[PDB]
């Protein structure tokens, strides 16, 4: 599951699938 720090920041500890990629 994605933690709030991943939603606000794409840190290295965060799961790649949770990182919010600014694109579409």
């Amino acid at each position: 599951p994605c933690p709030p720090v991943c939603v606000a920041q794409c840190v290295p500890t965060c799961p790649q699938y949770c990182c919010p990629a600014k694109r579409k």
